[PDB]
């Protein structure tokens, strides 16, 4: 068994290779180094100072430069012993810096080890190229071992999430976060991968329709970015159903923030939803024509990005993997017939152009493209038509059309494209869970695949919401941590409320006084408000009212919040429309009359056609809280997907890139905060052993154990507070352990 067998890729891929030296030896070297930057404007780079000589404040120190300067001892950025180079856990490094922390991310990473331990989190730094460790003979490796047992992997935390579940009888979760393009996807797919054969139908139908799911949801709501080519343009919360007896019993996928937008307009190389493209490349000559299809060259939602192909992506091959999938979860031919009529519609309402020369008002010279819609879409143009651009309107008492000018006209097309979307999407995912749902179910274990904080260049109401999500996250993480600790340092013999998330929180959801959310939704009824009116109640209620909140000292669009990733700049255009997400009634009238079946569902089901009406602001509130409630009942996991870069490259571990997502995703604060107190923490017969020879009395394996210990301290003669006693372990401050195993045999 590979565990054991250091020819094994288990060795190669996941372990930092040994040799058959133990000396705590042959790791010896005479001297005592540190972490400076060559140039305090960029601070995230650094160089191994050598310390050469000491004060009893600072520190002197020799340069990568050959040069000499001078820190304060208080603000050093001490080395760990080169024994540190490559640990599992940071949890075991002595000094707790930040290059100390990036250091053995890289070392790791150089050896391709992209998988650490940070004390209660797992990060994972995407290396850009296949690495060969999820193989069924991988999977079988991690079954029912401890964290402490193998080296760190996505495999690991499910299992240990697994045997929780069985062993504590709780519910859990798994929290995948970071940046596009980090793993969170990929990592998901290998925890429920995992899940799936430990767990499953020995060799399964629902397992298979569960794995059949993802691909179905991948069509629908990915799409290539400048980021990513296989971008999650949704968050989603899986949760994978078990029987008492521990065997799947299904599952349930609930989605967040589908990107609407992006369904009528792509960044510049950027690609529309996969499934666009997948239908345009694998229909058949006779569908298409059926469909009144052709290229996407043909197509404006299509034919603007000036991207319409992925390297390494056939469009016509992956189609037929979703038509795959649909057809084992279970999609009736004629369910997939519509769900590609309405894709196909959706491409032909784009393909609508308003003219307005006549008057002031639109009008459709050519009903090419309206016709095809409707057709397709199994409604009657004219109606269409007429609610495209002349759409009735109330005046209180007056219902009256309105016509349309071509700008407005467009929109409303587009509103009209966006509702078929998210609802289809919707739909989608219902009737999936429909298929997979469990009403019976005993426990779960749910995985949270959705991005961390978002602090872009232009940062909207979408932002919002997403960073809204991650300060709860942020917060319950942090609480956890705090619970972790409260009741435990309690368990191995040691000694000893308020959310400083909760501000931030309280000034996007408050009621009383009111936050963003609520003023955002106050603004929201009086039709007659603009962005302005909007920006100027914010700036009103928390301009030098709200520590938290900031306004701009030149912008009239935008205000910033601090976030617990720090500032973040928002800019107002467009959050009335996108809070109130408006679609003209007859359009609904027009669509909710329609030949076809899947259509109907979808302007016919006030489960999704429908809010609640609340609005998209009040809707998202809720839906996290819910959310976080179901959090609660569990015993948590967290991982933290890390770029390497933002160059889509192997072998390019950019320290910038990566300490800044190490700062905004709280592994940096974790850190520091145990760093305060006994982060080493060790096992009395695993110091004795490493330490039996810097000691003039003690052997390896012995059994008075603790006592043993107490030589070495003796015998190294140390201070009561650089260390602890505590029943199983030795409880260790920062730098005890560097200086400890600094010392002689
Ligand atoms: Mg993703």
């Amino acid at each position: 068994n590979p565990i054991h067998d250091r020819t094994s890729d288990y060795h190669k891929y996941l372990k930092v290779k040994q040799g058959d030296s133990d000396l705590f030896k042959l790791t010896v070297s005479d001297k005592r180094y540190i972490w400076y930057n060559p140039d305090p404007k960029e601070r995230d780079s650094y160089e191994c100072g050598e310390i050469v000589s000491e004060t009893s404040d600072s520190f002197t120190f020799k340069t990568v430069d050959g040069q000499d300067r001078q820190v304060k001892k208080d603000d050093a950025n001490q080395r760990n012993p080169i024994k540190f180079d490559g640990v599992e856990d940071m949890s075991e490094l002595s000094y707790l810096n930040e290059p100390a922390v990036f250091h053995n991310l890289r070392v790791r990473y150089n050896q391709d080890l992209i998988y650490t331990y940070s004390g209660l989190f797992l990060v994972a730094v995407n290396p850009f190229k296949r690495i060969p460790i999820y193989t069924q003979e991988m999977v079988d490796i991690f079954k029912g071992r401890r964290r402490n047992e193998v080296a760190p992997h996505i495999f690991a935390i499910s299992d240990v999430a697994y045997r929780s579940m069985l062993d504590d009888r709780q519910n859990q979760s798994l929290l995948i976060t970071g940046e596009s393009g980090a793993g969170k996807t990929e990592n998901t797919k290998k925890v429920i991968q995992y899940l799936a054969s430990v767990a499953g139908r020995n060799q399964g139908v629902l397992e298979q329709q569960i794995l059949q799911a993802n691909p179905i949801l991948e069509a629908f709501g990915n799409a290539k970015t400048t980021r990513n080519n296989n971008s999650s343009r949704f968050g989603k919360f899986i949760e994978i159903q078990f029987n008492n007896a521990g065997f799947i019993s299904g599952a349930s996928i609930q989605s967040y923030l589908l990107e609407k937008s992006r369904v009528v307009f792509q960044s510049e190389t950027e690609r529309n939803y996969h499934i666009f493209y997948q239908l345009l490349a694998g229909a058949t000559a006779e569908e298409k024509k059926a469909l009144h299809l052709a290229g996407p060259e043909s197509f404006n939602y299509l034919n603007q990005s000036g991207c319409v192909d992925i390297k390494g992506v056939s469009d016509s091959e992956e189609f037929k993997i979703t038509r795959q999938a649909m057809d084992i979860v279970g999609f009736s031919q004629e369910e997939q017939m519509s769900i590609f009529k309405i894709i196909a519609g959706i491409l032909h309402l784009g393909n609508i152009k308003f003219e307005k020369g006549a008057g002031e008002g639109a009008v459709l010279k050519d009903k090419t493209a309206l016709n095809a819609a409707s057709t397709v879409f199994g409604v009657n143009p004219s109606v269409l038509e007429k609610a495209l651009m002349e759409p009735r309107i109330l005046a209180g008492r007056d219902l009256v059309a309105q016509h349309l000018n071509v700008e407005k006209s467009s929109s409303s097309r587009d509103a009209l494209v966006k509702a078929l979307y998210g609802r289809l999407f919707l739909w989608l995912v219902k009737k999936i869970n429909n298929v997979l749902c469990q009403e019976r179910k005993a426990y779960f274990i749910g995985v949270l695949d959705i991005s961390g904080f978002e602090i872009f260049k232009v940062n909207s109401f979408e932002q919002l919401c997403i960073n809204y999500t991650n300060e709860k996250l942020q917060q319950f993480f942090n609480h956890h941590m705090f619970k972790l600790e409260q009741e435990e340092y309690l368990k191995e013999k040691i000694n000893w409320f308020g959310l400083d998330s909760q501000a931030t929180i309280d000034l996007i959801d408050g009621r009383q006084p009111p936050g963003i959310l609520a003023l955002l939704d106050e603004q929201s009824v009086f039709p007659n408000a603009t962005d302005n009116t909007l920006i100027t109640k914010l700036h009103s209620h928390f301009s030098k009212k709200n520590a938290k909140y900031e306004e701009p000292r030149f912008s009239k669009t935008e205000f910033g919040v601090t976030h617990y990733a720090g500032q973040v700049m928002y800019e107002i255009q467009d959050w009335l429309e996108k809070n109130k997400d408006p679609l003209q009634q007859d359009l609904e009238l027009c669509f909710k009359d329609s030949s076809d079946n899947v259509v109907t569902k979808l302007f016919n089901d006030p489960n999704i056609a429908s809010r609640a009406f609340i609005t998209v602001a009040a809707q998202y509130k809720e839906q996290l809280a819910s959310l976080m409630a179901t959090l609660e009942t569990t015993n948590p996991h967290f991982v933290r997907c890390i770029i390497p870069n933002n160059k889509q490259l192997p072998a390019k571990l950019e320290d910038k890139v990566v300490l800044d997502q190490l700062r905004c995703n709280g592994v940096l604060e974790g850190i520091r905060i145990t760093r305060k107190g006994f982060p080493n923490r060790i096992i009395y017969a695993d110091f004795v052993k490493r330490y039996y020879l810097l000691a003039p009395n003690v052997p390896r394996d012995a059994e008075d154990s603790q006592k043993a210990t107490d030589a070495v301290l003796k015998h190294l003669n140390i201070d009561p507070e650089q260390y602890r006693f505590g029943i199983t372990k030795i409880f260790f401050r920062a730098g005890q352990l560097a200086r400890i195993e600094e010392a002689r045999e």
